[PDB]
Order: structure tokens, then sequence, then C-alpha cells
DNA sequence: CCGACAACGCATCAGC
DNA sequence: GCTGATGCGA
DNA sequence: GTCGG
């Protein structure tokens, strides 16, 4: 929060480039700038000392200055003033409704939370559920919940097959105090690189949790990748958990290492490191690491026995998942 | 100056 | 139906 | 919007 101010604008400014403008670039340049501005371990005072940090450029450098003098910036001021971004930008809160949805729901006249509720009807199935739990998909999750969580979805799966091996990764492998959502990666012998010895292994899993009522709705669930909702059990007069946010990722099983530092992010890490390897000459994602040759061709994959091994191959110091919340 | 910007699963749609 | 482009996820 | 060749 040295800089909170700073990067606080730049966020609502990359919003609105990726929101209103979808303008994808923009919207990342600005990410980038408040990440790497928000990691500098000194109270920003000019816009030349920032431009000085890999990413911050002349543009942004002048718009910190005008937040340091005035302590804002007279582009987000009007911009907020705007009704139509104003709209926009409110309806892509609603998980489902994107920057072209939220656009073309405004032409339709249904630009508030009213509006979408009495047009439940011109919603698929994604952004009804997005709207039903509005409000509590807004709030944080405490690191407290997230371990009874884990414990939950790591007994169940247990439950269903011992050689199931399910990890939770996301903000939450790195160490935050509270998470936006639970992202587990799922692992097991039968689906390996080579083969799928076993269908419905995610199927299972999802089947299981909402057995036990932990998993309430699905937002979309295919052969490897479920993105659902899921709740807390509570006590005899106890209030209701808030509905939370889960995503699953089943991932080849001699491809773990691989799948962990991917979905351990941070998103903006999993950037710069991939970006890095490209200009090391190499390709990553979640399945693997592969060398760049000249043509412009990925190759085979290389052997890795550990994260560690990843960022060897592109002549990375390890850096441990509490280091990577960039 | 100007091409590149990380990578990919699932839902949805248009065209054949 | 299939495939491939597009939206969304984040 | 920023960067590197
Ligand atoms: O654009 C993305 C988004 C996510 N990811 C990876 C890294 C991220 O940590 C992980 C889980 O996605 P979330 O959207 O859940 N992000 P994270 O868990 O880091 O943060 P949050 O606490 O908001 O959930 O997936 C990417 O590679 N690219
Ligand atoms: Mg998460
Ligand atoms: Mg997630
Ligand atoms: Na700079
Ligand atoms: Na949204």
């Amino acid at each position: 929060t040295l800089n909170g101010g700073i990067t606080d604008m730049l966020t609502e400014l990359a919003n609105f480039e990726k929101n209103v403008s979808q303008a994808i670039h923009k919207y990342n340049a600005y990410r980038k700038a408040a990440s790497v501005i928000a990691k500098y371990p000194h109270k920003i005072k000019s816009g030349a000392e920032a431009k000085k940090l890999p990413g911050v450029g002349t543009k942004i450098a002048e718009k910190i200055d005008e937040f340091l003098a005035t302590g804002k910036l007279r582009k987000l001021e009007k911009i907020r003033q705007d009704d139509t971004s104003s709209s926009i930008n409110f309806l892509t809160r609603v998980s489902g409704i994107g920057p072209s949805a939220a656009r073309k729901f405004v032409d339709e006249g249904i630009k508030t939370l009213e509006d979408l509720r009495k047009n439940e009807d011109k919603l698929n199935h994604h952004q009804r559920i997005g709207l039903k739990y509005f409000g509590d998909f807004e709030k944080r999750i405490p690191r407290e919940e997230m371990l009874q969580m884990q414990d939950i979805v790591l007994n169940e799966v247990k439950k269903v097959d011992s050689e199931y091996i399910a990890t939770v990764c996301g903000s939450f492998r790195r160490g935050a105090e509270s998470s936006g959502d639970m992202d587990v990666l799922l692992t097991h012998p039968s689906f390996t690189s080579e083969s799928t010895k076993q269908p419905k292994l995610l199927h299972q899993v999802v089947e299981q949790l909402q057995k036990v009522h932990f998993i309430t709705d699905t937002l979309s669930k295919g052969e490897t990748k479920f993105m659902g909702v899921c709740q807390l059990p509570s006590k005899n007069d106890e209030k209701e958990y808030p509905h939370r946010r889960i995503d699953i990722r089943l991932i080849p099983k001699d491809q773990y290492y691989c799948g962990v530092l991917y979905f351990t992010g941070s998103d903006i890490f999993n950037k710069n490191m991939r970006a890095h390897a490209l200009e090391k000459g190499f390709t990553i994602n979640e399945y693997t690491i592969r060398p760049l040759g000249v043509t412009g061709v990925a190759g085979e994959p290389l052997p890795v026995d550990s994260e560690k091994d990843i960022f060897d191959y592109i002549q990375w110091k390890y850096r441990e998942p509490k280091d990577r919340s960039e």
C-alpha cells in the first residue's frame, strides 16, 4: 500500500481500457505497471522515478505526477461521470458478463441490478448464476475458511478414490490471508499425457462434492475444467456462509509440476515468466515447457521433475509460491 | 518506427 | 452434426 | 501503453 493511490489509479484505468475501450493490450500494460509499482519498496515521489521501473512509460509517468500533485486524475474523474462507462463497468462485475455483453445490454436498456433481475430470461446460465450471487462473489474468503474448504475437498476426493491428489493452488498456495476464490488442481494416476484409463474422472469428484452439498451450482463443466460455486456448511442458528467460486482443474499426473506452477500464479507472474521463457527460447503452458526452434514451432516437452526444474530451464532462480504474487 | 504483447478450457454461435 | 471464430474467464 | 530490435 506504500503507493496504493497510484496502483489503484492504474487498476481503475486498466479496468476502463478492458471493459469500455475493449483494448486488451492497454489493459495489460496498466496492470503490469500497477504490479511493478506495487512491489517497488519506496514511496514514489515522482513520475520520473517511476518511469525507471520496466512497464512504466512516459504516459503513465505523467499521470503519476498529476496524481501526486492533485491526488487525482481528471481522465478518471471524467470517466466516472460518463453514465455509459459507469453502466458498462458495473455490468462486467457480474460473473459471466464480459465487455461485449455489457455494452450490448446497455444498448438494450439493461443497465442496473434491477434491470438484470427483471430480465433474467435474457441471460445465459453462467450470467444467471453470476447475478444470483452478485453480492457474495464480491466478498473475500478468509484463509481460515479456505482451510475449512480445503479439508472438505481433500477428504471428499479421498472418499471417491484414494488415488486422487487434490491440491489447492491459486492465491491460497501463495499464502494469502484472503482469496477471491478456491482453486483446486486434481490428478489421478489413470489420467496421464499418455492415456485416459478412466472416464468421468472430474465428473466423479464434482458429483461427490454436490452430494454433500458443497458444490451448489455449475458455471461450466468439461473433461478437465470445472467452474462452479460452493458453500461451507454452517451450524444450528448460525448464519449461512457466503457462496464461493471454485475452479477445479484435472491435469495429467505426469505433468503435475507444470500444472501446479501455472495454477499457483499469480496470473501476472505467469505472464512475466512465460514472456521471459519465450525470450529465452521456450514456451510454457500448464502442461509443459517446450523449446522454440528458429522457425517458430514448439519442440518436444523437456523433462520436468519439479517446479524448480522449470525455473532452471529459463535461467531463473527459484521463487517460492509466497513470492509469485505480482 | 512498428511488431509483439502468455496460454488455454468451456460456452456459444455462424456457416456448411 | 462438424469446425472454427468469438466471448469469458481474471 | 510499453518495450526491444
Ligand atoms: O489470466 C489468468 C488467470 C489466472 N491464471 C492462473 C494463475 C492464477 O493464480 C490461477 C488461479 O486463477 P484465479 O483467477 O483464481 N487467480 P488467483 O487465485 O491468483 O487470485 P484470486 O485470489 O483472485 O483468486 O490461474 C493465469 O494463468 N491467467
Ligand atoms: Mg483464485
Ligand atoms: Mg480461480
Ligand atoms: Na520505465
Ligand atoms: Na464479468
